[PDB]
RNA sequence: UUGCUCAAGAGAAGUCAUUUAAUAAGGCCACUGUUAAACGUAGGUGAGUCGUGGCUUUAUGCC
């Protein structure tokens, strides 16, 4: 549980794109080099009240948190510890960091989830198992539906070079776990990219604010 | 030159021989340094798009 900590910090700025993974993670790697190359590092979706064009408008609760081990927050906080990094031509800042600790849930929930050579739902759901059974895990498997009941599916662009890649992904709801397993999964996740803004496991109540919006 | 003129109280000697201020005594018997306290201000919850390329052994991860 407390053996891992989310590095929580006050976001504010211009409005965001709600697929914006790769814009933020880049900047972050832009101001913080060793971010570049740590393992088991993970960034939280960032809340707020989303606008008409696909674009996110940050509020007070809205905050950049990062998913990481207590031994390595030394090698991260110089770097971000009121520091301010540039999406595109939108400036950001970050106050001082507080730390939040791993809570244990009955059931927990992901908003997108990529796994190579993945698109199909029941492949999806296949493969999520296959990596649910590597970590020693224990549950059942749901993916979330959109209003029509559709499972719904999150993209990720990845504006690398000129081109840019496009990966589709899955939200992923997993219920009976048991509270070790449950922080199991939330610490290790699902999908690998958790630097790309994607793995991060979070309690069922973000489930339910995604699905009714 | 003065009721004066001159004028030694002088020579010599143990204050000595001997003695316990001693014999006996509790400064004792009873006591909580106790009952209570954050190293600590604190600023809270909201999200949507469709089908995959450069590295890596399929899988699976990095961009």
């Amino acid at each position: 549980s407390e053996e891992y900590v989310d590095l929580t910090f006050k976001l504010r700025g211009a409005p965001i794109p709600l697929d914006n993974g790769y814009l933020t993670y880049a900047a972050l790697s832009r101001i913080c080099p060793p971010l570049h190359e740590l393992k088991s590092i993970g960034i939280h979706p960032i809340a707020g009240i989303p606008t008409r064009n696909n674009l996110l408008e940050l509020t007070a609760q809205s905050r950049l948190k990062i998913r990481i081990y207590h031994q390595q927050i030394p090698l991260i906080y110089p770097y971000l510890a009121g520091q301010a990094f540039h999406i595109g031509q939108n400036f950001y800042q970050l106050d001082i960091p507080d730390y939040k600790p791993l809570i244990s849930s009955e059931s927990v929930y992901s908003r997108l989830v990529i796994i190579k050579g993945f698109q199909d739902s029941t492949n999806f759901i296949e493969a999520v198992q296959r990596q649910m059974d590597n970590l020693g895990i224990q549950g059942k498997i749901e993916l979330l539906t959109r209003q029509d009941g559709t499972p719904q599916r999150r993209q990720l662009t990845i504006n690398k070079e000129g081109k840019q890649f496009k990966v589709r992904g899955f939200g992923v709801k997993i219920s009976e776990l048991n509270p070790e397993d449950s922080l199991t999964l939330q610490e290790q996740g699902i999908g690998g990219k958790r630097k790309m803004m994607c793995g991060i496991f979070v309690p069922a109540t973000r489930s339910k604010e995604e699905e009714e919006t």
